[PDB]
């Protein structure tokens, strides 16, 4: 006798073999879920007649008359003898049919776009030194220039003789004022030397140690920028569901009235209360109505989509824009369906545990999920550095020339006032 | 009739409550599988009496005569009914007892000691050149500058008329004193400039060859620093079982004759066959006897112990010097064991599936597997240069300013004694 | 009796000598396996008569009724004795005919088009910054320097007494003309110095912010150039069959239903199973019909054709745009076929082993497989920067000196017209 | 009946199993060559009694009485029925015994030490620019300084007025002499600016384009040195037997009176005449008497050792100092020995071809040759740069200070002569 195996089509479980040579009979189908069934028939004894569900659904109640819709209706009415399909073991189904012990484990997880690094900021020339170091080198310019100003006063060898023309023109002038001491410090830091050079041994040590400080700072900026521009190490804003529970910029998602959205409704964990407070209020914006439509909204928006973990492992290897941003939120499993009180539950159970010990469930999953190579990134050929990369030095230049005109007005007003 | 529950002692599973009052029966036990047996008894009705297995094992064939031991022997002889315990659902146990449908999912994953952060030190800036080079650059500054002082005193073309505006006389003068010849050497070394410049050809070949020495020193400081900061950014800790296959200095582990190494015997994946052949040829060093001895090996040595994933998440959570590298290798599950053909296989399968939908099997795991706070903060983000990496250049700067005040006092006293 | 030799037409194997005189018999053929059949006839005595196989194949089961074809059919039917030809010693042929012991060793290896050298161009130095940045740095030089000319003319503190030695007067003068303000901008940009330096605070904020702009431009030129020169030095062409397994943009090949792809069907190595599954799923694009069509695919496209190693060493030697990446994958051998249980299996095995000890099987291969000179020089050593990499900076230097002579003429004429 | 398999011990072919539990009988041995024999007995029908050669030799004649010495004496006298061992198929042996068709292919190849990079030269700071570029930047200093000297003469705005003190002191002095024009060029190249700055537009273009030339040269030196010090790509002096046929520094080698040395004696190829002209003349220096002794002389000298290719694949994976420096010079094969005219030649032949089609000869060789990991090098953690790396700038400094004293003597003699 041949068994009636009911079955639905999702990729890579059960998919139409699109080969030539028509008049196909029971060889129309391929996939992981068809390779499982031929491994069962080898290890059990049966022949299988693959007979698709004539409703296109997995199975649920209608909540008005209480009648099952799909494979679990073909399993309660004995129209099928197996249900080898992505049929998730849950509580309302197993009070009606009998499942075997799982051949595949999953959970809820997150789709999001892989980080890209094409807009690093109009700044981010400023990353090779930490903002502590960009601030401590600002204070060291203020520190050394005050120490230069103070030391050059009570250093009698800095008090030199200007006007060398008259040999005894007794006038004593120090060129280390307060303004000229910052211009040594700002001058020495930016590698273009100033017109002032210290002439006493007390001020040549301050100038000499600020020069060695400056070499180590610029050589650490140029070397760590050569590290950043060689090894591009880019990261995502969110790295979990709790890091995503705070982000109001990235908006969440679910299939409308699915197994994934129902989990957040019945949840009592504090993080998944906040994630359902979001999607219930912002309904028709984040709650998509298909998992294929939800992949497009990750792709054409800033959108983190909550769906099953076995689809994300499939989709993110057919599309290298896409990645998985967590672990597993729920925990469910795919079970081979079996009608209620049937001798086939315990035989598929010991079969699935037999194919697992051999390594056959892993080799079948790596054949149907690991599809396209998705060319995992290398130390990529570097591209020319542009306005998207350095960028913001044209801002601090234009903000530095505006500050100059406000001082050039100020120097004109101040001199003309004290002239009169 | 009250059910008799077979049970092993493990942690966070069935334990003993530590208290003084010795009036104990059915109440001396706590743990995960006592909270599970409490909540399976509530929603199904039965009253239980916990009896630890006297044999102390889980279950296996003795291979002498094919007799079972441990918990699956007490179930197959119908001595005690349930087996609420970490009794993993495997193929050889399923043919002799009937498990429930899983309450926990584990796998094989890898302990490893959490990567300890590098202590740079204060003078970490000084590293891209060897300590023989930093001495020989400092001796060449005292060398070249004393060669300038000898040559520019001896050369006739460096004796020039210092006063072209102050009317013409015979008052010829060098700019190269001993304190000024050092300042050409220290000034030219730091890529800034001194106020001096050589005028004779004998002093320009000194300056012109000290300028080429200076470029090769500073272009090799910056390029060897960009070498380290790139290599430090390329390197990554192991995050897979493939990464353990490549490495040689990190040694593996397992429990000798356990469920973990039995997976690597029957394995056919070439990445796992290399992992078995590491510990097939080698033994008595990395095939340690217990889980507790395997933790101590990772904790001292460079061991990479492979146990089940539910024991790692208890160990890694408590001792926060430890981590879990990679994902899961196997995929197994814990089931409530019940004897062969029993009416409580199906009443507990539905009872376990009810506690998953309500979320109780998550909150029972978070109660026993989170334990201490154990400050998991560890802000492991880096590669911007901070005060730990380049912080000693502020200490060399600060010591150079304290030294200069001590010379500033010295110049004030040496001038006043010349004055009075 | 004279022996009748079965023989196929291939190159550098049995060919036709191209000449006009049509008096041909046993003398119209040349090639490797005619020089071998000449030298096996010398040291063993026999006289031969070469007869091309009419079927035109080598040999295989037709699978219709288990009948052989080609050369191993003419041997098994005892029609012609020897089979001096590229008749590879395989398992299915050894059960029906008796080979000699090999005269040539081949394997499976990979054609690939020889990696074509990058043409840098003249202005290749100009690449670590994008062409929008090189324009915006040049506009900021014309921008900042015109802001200096406006401010230092307007600011009262830049008007200073230019003559402190020339006795004191009211002859105040700026150093910032229009030609001098450009020279602060061009001078400070190139990390050298102008002879000028700002004296007023309104012009020091211009100079002090153009000095910070200059550092970030030059530290990003040097660090993005160290990014490219490191990445260019990391990258390597494929040199294995493992390196083809990783890559996606390079597509594979084989002869459809041939000895090469039959190896990848029966293979169990995971690196070769990934190479079969590339061309198991994909077909009608990379499973080309012949060796000659497979060479043209590598020669135009990004094809990586896998044929036998003795045909590559003939193809790679003649068309020097082609190479052999990696070593050998299989290991096979060519034997002189002889019918089942013959007295010439052993007399030729010793005769082939004599020609190896004397060295004749090497000199016969070097005669037919070296062919053209085909200038294999190709000095493929690099990574020192030469005139092809940085050579346009000498052309920008040479154009800057020709431009200056044209301005030197212009200054001589503009002064003489002012003179006269 | 049990077969008598004669056998010799070399690793990894036949090696004593050093396990515990004595009273071993016919389980003393392991290796590739024992794993082959159990694969033959599975695929043929026999049982095998491993009975070692009682002479310790493979087999040859004595050239006085003509009696075989070893396994091929036990094969001619029917004391053994197989000779499964590293017994190379050659012409003088197969006229006496019968070999099967080969289970392993080899040839003569070269041992040499892997390149190390611990003595790159006391120079080799000088590698990031090619010696064309170090010379063309020397000529550009001479070129621009002559163009600066020529242009500054007929540029009337360079002829400025010194002595600004007297406003009408009509004297016209140009500070761009011939010596001061090289000091601009050498000054601008070494990034320490000179005291001369051009004042006419004709000389500011020459100075301005020599500054942009200088930035691109120093930024290309620092960036290509950061490429070299990050990716260490080190190469061997020899890369063939013809590149080694010229090198008299590296001296050659062979086992004395072996299969490898006899090939160079009987050779007629022009390269292997020159390599035997060497070893025959320089006997007792290059011709070692054991292959284990010859590996030590590669290791404790500069010595290229010529030995069999299957040992080099074994030895260079147990010792990461060692590497293979060519292809294959000879071509031989290992054959299962068989007595003269025996029914076992044709059965081992079809067996070896059967284990090859399955992939068993490759999986057995990868198990016994791929031993220790030999930790294939990464982008290694860079080490501090030392006297072994930069080094020779202390030579050009000390050679530049000696040239200064010879000019400082010269300037003293020249001035004192024209003074008198
Ligand atoms: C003769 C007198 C001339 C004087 C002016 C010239 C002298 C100085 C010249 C300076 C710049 C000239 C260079 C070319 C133009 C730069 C364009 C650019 O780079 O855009 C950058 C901003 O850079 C800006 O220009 C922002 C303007 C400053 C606004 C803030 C201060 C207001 C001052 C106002 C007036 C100040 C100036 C007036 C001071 C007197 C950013 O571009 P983006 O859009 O983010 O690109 C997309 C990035 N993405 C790909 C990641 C998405
Ligand atoms: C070459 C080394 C030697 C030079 C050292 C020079 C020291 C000072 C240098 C830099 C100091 C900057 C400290 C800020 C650190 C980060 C803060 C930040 O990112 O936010 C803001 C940037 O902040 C600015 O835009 C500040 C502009 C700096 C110009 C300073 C003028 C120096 C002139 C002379 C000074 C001499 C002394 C003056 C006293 C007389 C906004 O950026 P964002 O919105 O976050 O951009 C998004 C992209 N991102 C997320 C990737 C980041
Ligand atoms: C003339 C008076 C001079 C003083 C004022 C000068 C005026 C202005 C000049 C410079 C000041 C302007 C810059 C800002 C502050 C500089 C310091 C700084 O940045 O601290 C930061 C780092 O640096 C440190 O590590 C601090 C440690 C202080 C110890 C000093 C002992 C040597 C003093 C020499 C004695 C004389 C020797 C005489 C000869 C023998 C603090 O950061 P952090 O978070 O604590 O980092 C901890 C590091 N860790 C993470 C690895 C643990
Ligand atoms: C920072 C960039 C800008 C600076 C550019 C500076 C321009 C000129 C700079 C360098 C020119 C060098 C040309 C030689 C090139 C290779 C030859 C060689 O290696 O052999 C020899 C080296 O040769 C020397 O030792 C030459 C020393 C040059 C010192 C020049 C002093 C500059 C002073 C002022 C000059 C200004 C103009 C003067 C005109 C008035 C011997 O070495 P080796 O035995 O082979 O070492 C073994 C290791 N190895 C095998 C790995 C190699
Ligand atoms: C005032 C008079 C100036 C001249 C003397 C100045 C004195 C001193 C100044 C400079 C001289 C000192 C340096 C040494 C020689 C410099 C060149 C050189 O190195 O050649 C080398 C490289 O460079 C080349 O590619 C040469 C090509 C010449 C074409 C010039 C056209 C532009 C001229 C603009 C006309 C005016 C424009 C006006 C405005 C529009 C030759 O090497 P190669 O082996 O041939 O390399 C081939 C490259 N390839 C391998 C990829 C194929
Ligand atoms: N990081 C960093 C750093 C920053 C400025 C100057 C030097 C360094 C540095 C350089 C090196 C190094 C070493 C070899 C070759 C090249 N570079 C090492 N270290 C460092 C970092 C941590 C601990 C000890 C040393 C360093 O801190
Ligand atoms: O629906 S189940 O058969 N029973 C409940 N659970 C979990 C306890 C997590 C799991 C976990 C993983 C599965 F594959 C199946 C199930
Ligand atoms: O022992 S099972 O009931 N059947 C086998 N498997 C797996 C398919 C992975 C799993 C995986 C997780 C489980 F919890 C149980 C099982
Ligand atoms: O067809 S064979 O005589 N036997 C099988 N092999 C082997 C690689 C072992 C080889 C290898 C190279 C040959 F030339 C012949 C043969
Ligand atoms: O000694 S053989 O059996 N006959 C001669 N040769 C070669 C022609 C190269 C080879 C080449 C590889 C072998 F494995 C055996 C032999
Ligand atoms: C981690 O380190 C110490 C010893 O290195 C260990 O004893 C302890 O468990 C950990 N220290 C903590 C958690 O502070
Ligand atoms: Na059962
Ligand atoms: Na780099
Ligand atoms: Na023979």
């Amino acid at each position: 006798r041949s068994l009636i195996v009911t079955t639905i089509l999702e990729e890579p479980y059960v998919l139409f073999k699109k080969s030539d040579k028509p008049l196909y009979g029971n060889d129309r189908f391929e996939g992981y879920c068809i390779d499982l069934l031929r491994e069962l028939s080898t290890i059990l004894g049966f022949t299988y007649e693959i007979r698709l569900v004539e409703d296109g659904k997995y199975g649920a109640q209608d909540d008005v008359n209480g009648q099952w819709n799909g494979m679990v209706r073909e399993l309660i009415d004995h129209k099928a003898d197996l249900a080898v399909a992505p049929l998730a073991i849950t509580y309302v189904r197993e009070k009606v049919i009998d499942f075997s012990k799982p051949f595949m484990t999953l959970g809820i997880s997150i789709l999001y776009r892989k980080p890209n690094g094409t807009n690093p900021g109009v700044f981010s020339f400023l990353n090779p030194l930490s903002p502590d170091i960009w601030m401590y080198v600002l204070l060291a310019c203020l520190g050394v220039s005050c120490v230069l100003f103070v030391i050059a006063r009570f250093s009698p060898y800095e008090w030199y003789n200007p006007h060398p023309c008259n040999p005894d023109s007794d006038v004593v002038e120090n060129n280390f004022t307060l303004l000229n001491s910052f211009w040594f410090g700002v001058g020495a830091l930016m590698q273009q030397g100033s017109e002032l050079m210290p002439k006493a041994l007390s001020t040549r040590i301050v100038g000499g140690i600020w020069w060695f400080f400056t070499l180590i700072i610029i050589s650490s900026y140029t070397a760590n920028l050569a590290a950043f521009l060689t090894v591009e190490r880019m990261e995502s804003p969110i790295d979990s569901a709790d890091d995503l529970a705070k982000q109001t910029k990235i908006e969440y998602g679910a299939v409308e009235d699915g197994a994934t959205m129902t989990f957040f409704k019945k949840s009592k964990i504090s993080t998944y209360d906040k994630m359902w407070a979001f999607m219930s209020s912002r309904r028709q914006s984040v709650l998509v109505k298909s998992n294929e439509e939800g992949i497009q909204r990750v792709l054409t928006s800033d959108y983190a989509f909550l769906m099953e973990s076995t689809t994300i492992e499939f989709v993110t290897q057919r599309n290298c824009n896409l990645t998985q941003i967590g672990g597993l939120i729920d925990s469910k499993g795919y079970g081979v369906g079996t009608p209620m009180g049937s001798p086939y539950r315990d035989k598929i159970t010991i079969a699935i545990l037999q194919l697992q010990e051999e390594g056959k469930l892993h080799m079948m999953k790596e054949k149907w999920w690991r599809g396209n190579g998705c060319p995992e990134e290398e130390s990529k050929e570097a591209s020319a550095l542009g306005v998207q990369n350095i960028g913001g030095i044209f801002i601090v230049l234009a903000a530095g020339l505006v500050l100059s005109v406000f001082v050039a007005v100020g120097e004109f007003l101040y001199k003309s006032k004290k002239n009169a």
